[PDB]
């Protein structure tokens, strides 16, 4: 029905998502829209508690560094609950890609720069996500914004994570997300048996297909991102200077 976060009252309009936490589309006293995430802490161990405090801390610090990280306006933390007041975005990248059959080569490129800016910011603060998927990015006024940092599907899993993990592990993952926006399928979507899928990702003999596309610069980015040897894989600062990201 309604909720209070640091003196301010908010009215629920819809529930966006939901284990111990629930996300809502809310309204303040000035009828301004936000997204409040309520976390129930009643049955949470110290390890869980610290992980939650660590993502809020990072979310707080990184606000000041990039507009490609979701706005955290305010928050209320007690022993029983967490209330996080954030900006409301239109739709997450995953749901957006499920609905949208095709993708505009310009909208894709714009969303790509956004993902690199967001993931580059977290790298600059010693964070490696490791579990990057489209469900982690949000569309906020024609801009992709990173929703979480991995502190609190297997098609996006880097080969090095399975062989046993660095900022290059997030490169593989982003590379898979762009491969999806380019080819409508992730590189190992064709394999259903999850065990066999994990083998294909780490097997260098399993030569990933890259069909001929009109955007030669885009095909190159995907080849550079999806190199099984992390030492051979392209970095984010290099990706940021690629002709695909920088040229019209
Ligand atoms: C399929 N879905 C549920 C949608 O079409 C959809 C997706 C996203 C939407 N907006 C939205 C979702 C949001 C936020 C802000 N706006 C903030 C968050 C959030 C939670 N934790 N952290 C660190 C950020 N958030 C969120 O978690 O969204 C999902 C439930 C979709 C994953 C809205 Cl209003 C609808």
């Amino acid at each position: 029905q309604s909720m209070s976060v640091k003196g301010r009252i908010y009215s629920i309009l819809k529930q966006i998502g939901s284990g111990s936490s629930k996300v809502f589309q809310v309204l303040n006293e000035k009828k301004q829209i936000y997204a409040i995430k309520y976390v129930n802490l009643e049955e949470a161990d110290n390890q869980t508690l610290d992980s939650y405090r660590n993502e809020i801390a990072y979310l707080n610090k990184l606000q000041q560094h990039s507009d490609k990280i979701i706005r955290l306006y305010d928050y209320e933390i007690t022993d029983q609950y967490i209330y996080m007041v954030m900006e409301c975005g239109n739709i997450d990248l995953n749901s957006w890609l499920k609905k949208k059959k095709s993708i505009d080569p310009w909208e894709r490129k714009s969303y790509w720069k956004n993902m690199l800016e967001a993931v580059h910011t977290i790298h600059q603060h010693g964070i490696v996500h490791s579990d990057l998927k489209p469900a982690n990015f949000l569309i906020v006024d024609g801009m992709l914004k990173l929703i979480d940092f991995g502190i609190a599907t297997v098609n996006y899993m880097p080969p090095e994570a399975i062989k046993d993990i660095s900022p290059k592990s997030d490169v593989w993952s982003l590379g898979c997300i762009l491969y999806y926006m380019t080819y409508g399928k992730t590189p190992f979507q064709q394999i259903i048996n999850q065990i066999s899928k994990l083998h294909a990702i780490i097997d260098p003999n399993h030569e990933i297909e890259f069909p001929d596309i009109p955007e030669k610069d885009l095909q190159d980015v995907l080849k550079c991102c999806l190199k099984r040897d992390p030492k051979q894989r392209i970095s984010i600062p290099e990706l940021l200077a690629h002709p695909y990201v920088q040229i019209q």
